[PDB]
DNA sequence: TTATGTTTTTCTTATGTAATACGTCTGTAACTTGTTCTTATGTCTGTTATGTAGTTAATATAATTGAAGGATTTTAAGA
């Protein structure tokens, strides 16, 4: 499964890393693997989609046996999208009081 | 005796971890602003009450109205 994010953006599950390709196996522009738990994160923005993921889900999966002080949630998804690099706060979206959401172009399997 | 492979230790970095501080999005409220329906009222109009002006051909030809045990003083008009 391969999905497609703005600015041309491909993740993959036939593989396991992130790059900026417009060939979908082609490894174009490569950003790199994402680690444990920002794979998880992904993963479940990918699965909600096109739905909004809510908090409490996002941290029930990432988090199933740990207290989370509810600020990691912010700094997990700020430096995730830093390592998309969404600088405009585009490719994840935030909508409030109801979770987050990844915009994903087209789904490859 | 000495060169070298190894193993353990310590330093360095990386992902997460949290704390406090501060900006964004959004939810309510103050301030107006347009539109439509309603209402009290000012004004016009018709109808009836009312208020005014006029006329009437035996003859008839100088009030009235009390008013009633008042004393005392002052001051103008008559002679």
């Amino acid at each position: 499964v391969i999905y497609q994010f703005p600015d041309n953006l491909w993740w993959n599950e036939a593989s396991n890393q992130v790059y900026y390709a417009q060939d979908p196996m082609k490894p174009e522009r490569l950003i790199g693997t994402p680690s444990i738990m920002q794979a998880k994160l992904l993963k479940i923005l990918c699965e909600y989609h096109p739905s909004p993921c809510p908090n409490d889900q996002i941290i029930k999966a990432l988090w199933p046996h740990g207290f989370i002080s509810s600020e990691s949630l912010t700094q997990a998804i700020k430096r995730t999208r830093d390592f998309l690099n969404d600088e405009h706060k585009t490719l994840i979206e935030n909508v409030k009081l109801q979770g987050y959401r990844i915009n994903i172009i087209q789904v490859i399997v």
